[PDB]
């Protein structure tokens, strides 16, 4: 139950510093409108570390064709947040949304969700 646990006191960062340190990391890629990808993120390069030319293109691929394609289209119309889905290949749920940038009125260009364990 309780032993003893000094650390604990001094220590109270140390939860937040696991807990902040997670944070998302779902890829950084932007897609201007659609899903034109030709320009990725210094830290998106980070992540996958293999090409320069590469990195840019092989992306967006389970974005999910729909009826109602319009319903879809007005996340990233108005600066409004967006949803994940779980498409998961072995536990992993793959969430694949693109969101667009917050701001105070017009948004341009909107930006690729990708969850890819490699």
């Amino acid at each position: 139950g309780h032993m003893g646990l000094e650390p604990y006191e001094i220590s109270t960062l140390f939860e937040q510093r696991q807990a902040m340190l997670q944070s998302i990391k779902e890829g950084v890629v932007a897609v201007d409108d659609r899903g034109e990808v030709t320009l990725i993120n210094d830290a998106a390069q980070e992540l996958l570390n293999y090409r320069k030319s590469q990195d840019d293109e092989k992306l967006s691929t389970l974005s999910h064709s729909w009826s109602q394609v319009v319903d879809v289209s007005e996340v990233l119309r108005d600066g409004t947040p967006r949803r994940d889905e779980e498409i998961t290949i072995k536990d992993r749920l793959l969430l694949i949304n693109t969101v667009p940038v917050r701001s105070n009125g017009v948004i341009i260009g909107a930006i690729s969700t990708f969850r890819d364990k490699t």
